């Protein structure tokens, strides 16, 4: 109308946009700054980068833009694009994005008193650490600061809002516990200057029933068919080819967990540990199973030739467990040749009880592992129960 | 020409792009706004990401490009470019693009009086839920949130209008159901103003034909074989072997169906479900078999030898199912021989029908399983019988 | 020079980029609209998309760009960038990339006739419809759909010229047969107002050499292989090993072809439906080998117990196909037991021929599939040797 | 300083960047085109095209830009932004990249005699044709086409300097050859003008030790496997079991060097020839062993029935190579059985020559293959020595 | 406020961005250039690209940006925009952005003695050489090269300060060493002007933990497997099928750490020769094996036709290592096929002499393969332990 258009052209009017609007220059300018997170879109391990959907909230008084409404009657707010007005320059300092600034540029709403409101919106990819050394219970907490890139604390003075998340939309995947923010001054390098920043921490918690599902089940099959290969008494057939298949199956294919995990080499997830040693115990187990199946069974001694072992496995042992005439006579030489195979049989009956006790090695070293596996799974995080309680449903 | 010249230059006189064109300020300005769909190019599941070819429609009058058609002979319209007349800040509020907004700007078409027209084109990204729990057989509704991100309701009135679908191109995989649309009035935290909002609600059906023809097929080939090798009698060779081969070959390749669906732990696909139950009952079976194969086979009493499952077992069975003259003597220790194979033959008939009571037991569970499963799927969504009467044609 | 400055600053004096460039405002401005073609860059499958090299070409006539080449000698055409002169707003309907117009934009050249050229670059993704069930000898037919954004039929009259290939570098992998254009009037829910459009349609023949010898030879191969198995005698080694072998080799790696494809449930391509039909009867033929090798071999009647079944099958066959006396009275009994096994063998006999019915039932099963498979292939399209014509060479 | 001030208000007074900067307008303007080459980033074969970093070089001189060193004491030069001064349009013809232009704007500089100096920087994308018929061993030609866009050869008159190769870091994977450069007068069908034009031929040789390394020590192993399978005697076990493995390993996995290839049907690399023979004839070679194995072994005529074949076959063979008598009677009958043994073993021996002959042949036709595949691949490049001489060091 | 008004209206008042700000045009300007290092957010090895995030800091004097302080009080600094002021133009000569400036513009800082200081962010994508020779204990020396890109030795005098490192968020992957600069003056073929730059070589080294995790284990298990196969004694079940495993085993998944690495033809790491090696001596091992066990076993010659041969091989085994007695008498001829059996036994001990004199061969060449790689790996990097005494941990 006529006073929107009168009240337009009488508010740019010597209007500077480079020039910080205070009344007085020599006080600092008081900033309310606050932030509306509406979707965790993704929480990427590999590149450790965290993208989220959020609303960034600006408030300030402009000393210029101000009116006498009874003068201008109707009109209450006025809007003004980028380059018009001034504007506060916060950034977001740890940065994921190839470009520094990832907001889209709306307009700034002003009402009568020289209140100026920004709510830009915009998806932000921020780097923040990814732990998983705790998979697939872990709880995960991502920095995003936020700051003045070139005002100082005499010039503006930056304060703290509490995070919105009243239009927060639910993740199938991670469980938001919070977002709490907090306000510090910090010094740089610089310049002799204090610098006010606002860092929020967002919590996330993961949900276990899609991994619980995909990879415990199976998980706990192969543990218990190792464990049963272990228990397994030594054979040719069976016990070789179930052996070499869990080896090779599991190192091959173990790795659709490692897949989703960095490279970081601060620590190891306990699953994957787990893996390893039951991987070195069963190679160990398959090993040593060749070696008493075929490299020797024609004599019980030959495993035991020197005393060192042989002390050893004996206190193991200790511890835990006419011309028709002859042509007959070659029959009575074939009915030896069955007496040679019980002394065969015997053989490996003593070779077997050696193997039997590798194998129990092998198995109860195996069980520790798996033991203290779900102890240090089973108490890892304060409130564990919630999990299941929550999640499984 | 010469008149096309003169309103040209007539109209930008005192123009200001930043003022809202309304003869009174203190009444609304009503737009209207609609949506034209033409494609959805994509239904990614991984991200949950739609994205579609969609021409938005914004219509309103401007009081001051008037004037008189008898004073300019000839011209009917005039076309202002992006940043030299007033127009609409209308978002998508829930885009999942880099970039908030991914609209082409075109030009603004303006009749004598006064009614402009706004049609720009764009590729929009947007984030909506994706629910697999019934895959193949689902239907998706993702949501798109138009409004106007910094005029309230007493400045922007904004008006719903039917979306149009005259030039949809029909997709190979999604079949367009409807699109539906509501207004409604937000309140938010900003501030004391009601905010406008319409929501236009996609809703697609799969095209099972492909991934019928890709999964059914192999998946009931293999539910077949698991079946018969459940069935079948237990030896040494063909069945462990067929027993592990259907594991490790399942265990493996069924990701093919699980890499086409988010981690989202809030439910699960009934097809997972089933696969995981067959899962663990053929593993149960491979194992057992495996204990009653090579464990022991030497006595009929070696399985028995606790009451507590030795009671069980009969209760399911009873509801269930010279020296000449010495060498001779040692031809009839060998026939002895073949009479102790005859006892071990009635060992492993004693064991046989052990596993075959188990052998029952996997298979009357798998076919459980398979059964819910069918049932499930079979009576889940309402006029279900359209997929098979359209779909598969 | 001196001529040339004072010819720039003239011919600014007073334009409006704006303004419609003709002399009666009343009749509509000829623009004559055209193509060229120089790459066909890529043609994706999994999204459907198009992404070609082309030069647009716009021919129009400016009214005020006119001066006399007697009083500027030397000067015969000047150039003007993007925002200085009146272009047409000429655009892809049918584009996919993110942005809406993917054309650099260069100058407008004119000459003293004020005859004004634009011939923009530019690297073009449309989205059109890809058709894989003739894989792989199909021919596609893929749109580009350019018009006026927002120039009626009144205002902007399009017209349309042949397209160039003059210039055009072959593809390795695709054939061009053609370009033709077409120019048609459509009426939109826009307004009251024909609008012009030119569309052209490329047409591209696939070259099959690569795809011929990575897929048919060893295709072949294994059809070749799965005759043998079937024509094979049943065995317990070599028949259900190398039956299994077949079924899970192909059923894993046969997607090297499904993941050229797109998810579109239109139609199926014929090599997947001979693929899935071998399937089935290789599967039908493994678990019938491993029934009848398995679970009965002591009976000749075994697997004739039904009149139902016996019926048919009798049918099908008739239409094809002292103490050392009791002692040497125990080797006696062992002579007996190969008597046994010739009964065995016998039972043997009859339940091969049984299985030899059903491999011979399997065999012309696949064969049919085979050859209804390849004359779907050979008399497909029209001129079909012209493949083998020209692109085996 | 107060003269360069001075000398930066006056130079722009009356400029014009539209105009071309002569002082005679009817004649032409010379600019000199070169190159400098730093980095070849990237070659890539699956989309065919050439990345790599690039300084353009264009110098002219500029009429205007002009002025007395004494007057303006201490300033030699002057620097001009993007769109101040007038400057070439140089475009690169056969770019990839989205953006047509890909170059980074820089100042212009110029020196007292109005020279001006356009040293721009880029990342250039550029599509050329890739072979890799002759892999790993090929030497690749990648065309750079630069021109002025709309300025003919009566206005703007293209020169070609020699590339500069001072500042070029070597590529760990191509060798480059050269790089030279011609220049060419085009005429299109735009216009009655022509149209200078500057070629650059970026020549490179691949290195050849990494993938030597990696791929021809295990194919000359698996070849000579193959070899061995062929000159192994026809057994069940070990014949069948590796001629099987070597076949579906060979044909799964040997995809790693197809991977790195193009789909375009002009050609095939020698290698896949070769693989593709090798892998016919061991697949004929397996099929044929299967048959001389479980189809008939009981007669020496049955592979003979005909007398076609027999008749090759045989000039093939001359061209190369009481109670307990009964009892002791049944023992005879063993005995017999012995000697029916003694015939299987024979007619073994007639079928295992005919086997032998056939895999006497599969190994002089794989041999043959070999030899023309190595044939090719030492005597193919002149001056081949040169690789094994500088690349395998 | 008022003063700040008044100074931003005065300041601007005759300022060209164009002019560079010295009172004395005939001096250099000095400028002062430094870094600072915040987080190495990637080092791609496939493309060889080092992404990181950086600062930069510019501090240099502006003559004409002074003011009194006493005559404006309160106002101590200005901050002015992208185009308003004369920057540096400092750009990284080695970039591998698609874009060739990768700086997000922040405002200047300026106090009242005309102090210039910019202080721009960015995400840098470097290109720099990756040596994986040494894998997985390298170390890195990545290079970023800064210098002004048209401002010579006489106009802008770039000078060098120490990198700052107080904000380093430390990576999980790579342990940063040091980040040292160099200032250096550099002659183009541009012109005769000596060229100032700057260069920081980031150095990182390796952090092994997660690699010796995943790959060391895994890797010591299979070379002790592949020790055990060639001290296995030569077998036709065991021998044969665990050759052959280990063969194509490693083969086919020895690649997931070549995918991690480049194609550069420079040399290659350890790893990867070791296991070239180790894969040559197995290859052998399995064809011998298979010769001695199936080609010949009927006479102890057979091996040692030639004299040629057979002298090596000795000299290598001096240096290492009625009617019912007819019947009867035909079992006494199966007593003389017992017999032929032992003088079998004696051929395969002969033949089992050799094969152990070949697998000795394999042996002790597979240990010094292993015996070089692990003596190249243990002092290969100065200061080797520190690895095991930091990384391990
Ligand atoms: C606003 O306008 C009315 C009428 O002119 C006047 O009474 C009132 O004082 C004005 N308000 C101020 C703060 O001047
Ligand atoms: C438009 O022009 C004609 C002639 O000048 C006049 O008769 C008519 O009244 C005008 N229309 C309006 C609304 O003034
Ligand atoms: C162009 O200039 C010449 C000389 O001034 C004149 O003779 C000629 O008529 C002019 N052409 C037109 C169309 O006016
Ligand atoms: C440049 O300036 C000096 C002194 O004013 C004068 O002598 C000289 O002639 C001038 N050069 C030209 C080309 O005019
Ligand atoms: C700054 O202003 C004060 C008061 O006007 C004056 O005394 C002082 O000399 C001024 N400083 C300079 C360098 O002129
Ligand atoms: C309702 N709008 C859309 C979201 C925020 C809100 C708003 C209010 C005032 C200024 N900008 C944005």
């Amino acid at each position: 109308g006529e006073f929107q258009r009168k009240l337009y052209k009488e508010l740019v009017k010597n209007y500077n946009p480079l020039e910080r609007p205070v009344a007085n220059d020599s006080q600092p300018l008081t900033v309310y700054f606050s932030l509306s997170l509406l979707q965790i879109m993704d929480v990427d391990e590999k590149n450790q980068v965290l993208t989220t959907n959020i609303w960034l909230q600006m408030s300030w008084t402009d000393h210029y833009l101000q009116w006498n409404v009874s003068e201008y009657p109707g009109v209450k707010t006025v809007r003004f694009p980028d380059g018009q007005i001034w504007k506060p320059d916060i950034l977001l300092y740890n940065s994921a994005d190839e470009r520094f600034d990832a907001t889209f540029h709306t307009n700034v709403l002003v009402n009568s008193s020289g209140h100026c409101q920004y709510l830009p919106p915009g998806i932000f990819k921020s780097s923040c650490y990814i732990d998983v050394r705790w998979f697939p219970f872990d709880v995960q907490h991502c920095k995003l600061k936020f700051g003045s890139w070139s005002y100082g604390g005499w010039s503006l003075d930056l304060q703290m809002q509490e995070a919105d998340i009243s239009g927060y939309i639910p993740n199938g995947e991670w469980d938001l516990v919070g977002i709490p923010g907090k306000r510090s001054e910090r010094f740089y390098e610089c310049c002799k200057e204090p610098y006010p920043d606002v860092t929020f921490t967002v919590t996330m918690r993961r949900r276990t029933l899609y991994y619980g599902l995909n990879l415990l089940i199976p998980c706990v099959l192969i543990s218990a068919l190792a464990l049963l290969v272990f228990l397994l008494p030594a054979d040719s057939g069976e016990k070789i080819s179930l052996g070499i298949t869990v080896l090779l199956s599991l190192t091959v294919f173990m790795l659709l967990v490692a897949e989703i995990m960095p490279a970081t080499s601060d620590s190891v997830p306990l699953i994957a540990q787990y893996f390893a040693s039951t991987m070195i115990i069963v190679g160990l187990s398959v090993v040593v199973t060749v070696i008493v199946l075929q490299y020797h069974h024609h004599d019980p001694d030959g495993g035991k030739m020197p005393k060192w072992t042989r002390v050893i496995l004996l206190n193991w042992c200790a511890w835990f467990l006419p011309d028709l005439a002859k042509i007959l006579e070659e029959v009575r030489y074939i009915a030896n040749r069955f007496r040679c195979q019980d002394e065969s049989e015997a053989v490996c009956s003593e070779w077997k009880f050696a193997a039997c006790v590798v194998d129990r090695l092998c198995l109860m070293a195996f069980s520790v592992f798996t033991i203290i596996c779900t102890i240090g799974i089973l108490m890892s995080a304060p409130n564990f129960v919630e999990a299941v309680s929550k999640d499984f449903a």
